[PDB]
């Protein structure tokens, strides 16, 4: 048989950096 | 006898990577 | 006599490859 | 699959500096 289907899109990325003072 | 059909489509694939920050 | 008839379609091909992240 | 979502917004930044005398 052909390939199969795509897998699940991924985990999301992580919490982004603090902000300015 | 012709060869058999194909076989079944293969397994989807993996999760994907991690998103952006 | 002649030949027998074909013989039975073969059996189904193996699952396919994964798929894609 | 694809990546994942971006990750959440990050954290507040620090308290600001001490105001003028």
């Amino acid at each position: 048989g052909p390939p199969g289907p795509p897998g699940p899109p991924g985990p999301p990325g992580p919490p982004g950096p603090p902000g300015p003072p």
